[PDB]
């Protein structure tokens, strides 16, 4: 914490809506929680851009933004990124258009990535050694959600969340209090049919 800053890094899939993703990592729980859990630093990457959706929710809150020269180095974000204030200046949210390796840096620079209803974003987190959070989509069986949880749980690398704005964040809650660390395995094929083929689809 003092040599190096810690980061929250969220990716979504093309599974849902990105929009509707927005709101479930800009929720009052969401963020009023986190800061009290060490992520202060909340990271959203998009391919796509939805910029509006960030500054719409913080309108919402009646807080501010500024667009910065994020920079590279430190986050990967280019200078088109724009920092929000959220939790009166407790959170600072960074959202920016990702093209190539930029989304790679932020990955290594942050130290717990979000997978909402994701599929190479899984396989990133897994083969960079980072510990993986998973939402689950609505369209996925009942069963098959606790059959996936269970068996993440199990590994202890990676912690499967409830399609809800709840979920997810009870699920960063378990992130300390739960067992969830880094992904050791830096075997590309071993996860890929191990965790994202057999489990997760």
């Amino acid at each position: 914490g003092i040599i190096e800053e810690k980061a929250l890094f969220v990716t979504c899939g093309a599974t849902v809506p990105f929009p509707k993703l927005v709101s479930c990592v800009l929720s009052d729980e969401f963020c009023q929680e986190l800061i009290q859990y060490g992520f202060v630093r909340l990271i959203i990457q998009f391919g796509r851009n939805y910029s509006s959706e960030f500054e719409h929710l913080v309108q919402e809150r009646g807080g501010q933004r500024e667009s910065q020269k994020i920079p590279i180095d430190q986050f990967g974000c280019g200078d088109t990124a724009r920092q929000y204030v959220l939790m009166n200046g407790k959170l600072k949210v960074i959202g920016f258009d990702f093209s190539t390796k930029m989304q790679s840096i932020i990955r290594d620079y942050s130290d717990l990535v979000i997978s909402h209803a994701g599929t190479g974003s899984i396989l990133d987190s897994l083969r960079l050694n980072k510990p993986l959070i998973v939402c689950v989509n609505d369209s996925l069986m009942d069963n098959h959600q606790q059959q996936i949880a269970d068996k993440f749980v199990e590994l202890g690398y990676v912690w499967s969340c409830a399609p809800t704005e709840t979920g997810l964040i009870a699920g960063l809650r378990a992130s300390q209090t739960e067992k969830l660390k880094p992904f050791p395995v830096s075997h590309n094929p071993s996860f890929e049919r191990l965790l994202v083929e057999t489990i997760y689809s």
